[PDB]
């Protein structure tokens, strides 16, 4: 005999479905006279499950069942927790029907029941998270008068955040851009410019809020360039942890930062902008693509965002999972798992793929080993994705978090692609010439010349564009004071050989683009034939440009015109336009470029 004749409380959490609990009060208020189970709810209201009740004396400490203090306090404002949930504390989480908690134990008192946010389950429609509260935390002095077994009803909105990815400028969370997936020509060395914007809820409750990027690698993310709004106002250095990596970035908001989206009176908006610049492995008519995750939730979150990924050698991918609780301990498989295999250039779906609970991974085959890819996993209810970082090619590793926070929210991204062009250098009767340099102009008459930024190229990339091209010059010579009879395949690899490292050398230093008069000088690009007669130009944006031929193949005579060519989305890949860039691949994709040879003829 210790405790009262109220000998169990039942608590109802009640949802507004639309904003309003004043009206769920203003029922409650005509409707009783003590505290009984109502019979029929409000239209307007909703009891939900997996919310997280626990109960504390009235200076809002914790206690256990018997009414013992357990040293932990919540705090009345914020309703935050001075330390870790005590295990023997007496709380629980709503069923169907509520929390029914045995109170025979309890002295004659003053008890409060509090709301723990960050220790339930409930996930609203469409990923929606508890935001608002009335009548929380609960004030039920024991014994409830004259009742032995009382019911109590809380009362809550939940809300929705939302977020978009675009250029910067074009970021709208509302109504994104629809032609997202079309891909903008840009050159290399540009820096393209990003925006994200999200709208987090009134009385917001996050525990976690996380924005993760990750790039694929013709995109360079600038380190440095990261900067965060809410609501135009600048974060601090502390509101947030920022880690930068080879391929983007993770974003966290702590403990200062949370405090200033969370528990506002309006809608608030995050905004954070940053850069990248398109880099020497683009690959022309290939995509380039950023790609982020907002993580959030009322509990802590482990999710993040996918890192893209190479097949192996073989066109071979493995994806492999592993599950774990919300502190990181092993657990056995949750469900059934569900991933669209992305390109992740292109944005669009590969195909899908299916872990049963029994199979922890799952290799597809075929794939393109230059293209990037990406496992993105359907939203498991309960779990969070964590996306391993790359330490293999061929191989994605998946961690599911058992945090029970809505989905992630997940925007598409833009794309950037750049151009290009191939020729073939022949005589007049299509054989083909080996040594013939090129330079590009814009102008069929004056204008300026094609060069990479002496500013952005450094000494190392300069000199082996001269190593390659001395080295190609000799290959070029040998194969020049051979004869028509002995210049056969195996001495044109020779030449083809030394003018691949040569134009892998271009293309490398060609980290930027700028237009200059003088065709001399060290910067210019400049195309030389291989003895295939093959020589290309990649990375531009799309527009007219003119072939200046420096140095005629050994025998013909220098071109006294500059040829015309058109750089198209699809200059450097469509077919009939002449000549095929490699003889017999059945694709003519390239241009020819006919060289003259004066001869001297003969009378009687
Ligand atoms: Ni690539
Ligand atoms: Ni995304
Ligand atoms: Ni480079």
């Amino acid at each position: 005999g210790a405790g009262t004749t109220t000998t169990s409380v039942t608590v109802h959490k009640l949802l507004a479905t639309d904003g309003d609990m004043d009206k769920i009060a203003n029922e409650l208020e005509t409707g009783n006279y003590a505290g009984n189970k109502v019979g029929v709810l409000p239209a307007n209201a909703k009891e939900i499950a997996g919310v997280m009740f626990v109960w504390t004396n009235t200076n809002n400490e914790i206690i256990d069942e018997n009414g013992q203090t357990l040293g932990v306090n919540i705090d009345p404002q914020t309703f935050k927790l001075s330390g870790a949930m005590p295990a023997t504390a007496m709380k629980k989480l709503t069923e169907a029907e509520g929390a029914k908690f045995n109170t025979a134990n309890l002295p004659a008192a003053k008890y409060k029941i509090y709301e723990i946010h960050s220790l339930s389950t409930y996930v609203g429609e469409d990923g929606a998270t508890l935001t608002g509260s009335k009548a929380v935390p609960i004030e039920i002095e024991l014994p409830l008068n004259d009742v032995v077994d009382a019911h109590v009803y809380p009362k809550n909105t939940e809300a929705k955040p939302k977020i978009d990815k675009d250029f910067k400028g074009k970021a709208n969370p509302d109504t994104p851009r629809v032609d997202k997936d079309t891909p903008v020509n840009h050159q290399v060395g540009d820096v393209v410019e990003y925006e994200i914007v999200t709208k987090i809820p009134a009385l917001a409750n996050y525990a976690t809020a996380n924005w993760s990027d990750r790039m694929t690698e013709g995109l360079a993310f600038n380190k440095g360039t990261v900067k965060v709004t809410v609501d135009d106002v600048a974060l601090e250095a502390g509101d947030y942890a920022l880690t930068e990596v080879a391929t983007g970035f993770d974003l966290k908001l702590t403990d200062a930062g949370l405090a200033k989206v969370n528990d506002q009176n309006a809608e608030k908006t995050v905004k954070i902008t940053y850069s990248a610049t398109l880099n020497d492995k683009a690959i022309v008519e290939v995509p380039e693509s950023n790609d982020v995750t907002f993580n959030y939730g009322n509990n802590p979150d482990h999710g993040n965002t996918p890192k893209p990924n190479k097949p192996n050698e073989n066109g071979d991918l493995t994806l492999t999972k592993t599950w774990v609780d919300a502190t990181g301990a092993p657990i056995p498989a949750g469900a059934e798992a569900t991933f669209d295999l992305v390109n992740a250039q292109t944005g669009k779906v590969v195909q899908t793929v299916t872990l049963t609970t029994d199979k922890n991974t799952v290799t597809v085959n075929g794939l393109d080993k230059n293209t990037e890819y990406k496992f993105v996993e359907r939203s498991i209810k309960g779990y969070s994705a964590d996306y391993q970082e790359i330490t293999t090619a061929g191989e994605i590793a998946v961690k599911n978090w058992k945090d029970e926070n809505p989905k992630p929210l997940d925007p598409t991204e833009p794309k950037v692609v750049t151009y290009g062009k191939k020729f073939v250098k022949v005589n007049d009767k299509d054989n083909r010439l080996a040594g013939a340099e090129f330079v590009i102009a814009n102008a069929d008459n004056a204008g300026q010349y094609l060069a990479r930024k002496a500013d952005k190229v450094s000494q190392e990339e300069k000199q082996l564009v001269v190593t390659t091209k001395d080295a190609l010059d000799r290959a070029v010579a040998a194969y020049n004071a051979l004869t028509a009879q002995q210049q056969t395949q195996q001495e044109k690899e020779k030449v083809d050989k030394a003018q691949a490292a040569y134009n892998a050398a271009v293309i490398a230093a060609n980290n930027a683009f700028e237009w200059v008069a003088d065709k001399d000088n060290e910067n210019v690009v400049k195309l030389v034939s291989d003895a295939q007669g093959r020589f290309e130009i990649t990375g531009l944006l799309a527009g007219t440009y003119y072939l200046e031929e420096t140095k005629q193949p050994a025998g013909y005579a220098l071109l006294t015109s500059r040829q015309k060519f058109e750089v198209t989305a699809t200059s450097y890949s469509a077919t009939g336009q002449g000549i095929e860039y490699t003889a017999g691949s059945g694709k003519d994709d390239a241009t020819k470029v006919v060289n003259k040879k004066i001869t001297i003829p003969q009378t009687g």
